[PDB]
């Protein structure tokens, strides 16, 4: 599993209010968060489906 999958969501310093998803490794589940539109890190997906697709596998 990529290391980035275990990192917490990163909102960043942007002013936008974009709904994105992160893989919550603690829970083994995709979870929504608010992304500001700048300086996204890798645990940041357009959908719950894509978050699981990328990060669910061991």
């Amino acid at each position: 599993r990529p290391a980035f999958c275990l990192e917490p969501p990163y909102a960043g310093p942007g002013k936008a209010r974009i709904i994105r998803y992160f893989y919550n490794a603690a829970a083994g589940a995709a979870q929504a968060f608010v992304y500001g539109g700048v300086r996204a890190k890798r645990n940041n997906f357009a959908s719950a489906a894509d978050a699981l697709a990328a990060c669910a596998a061991a």
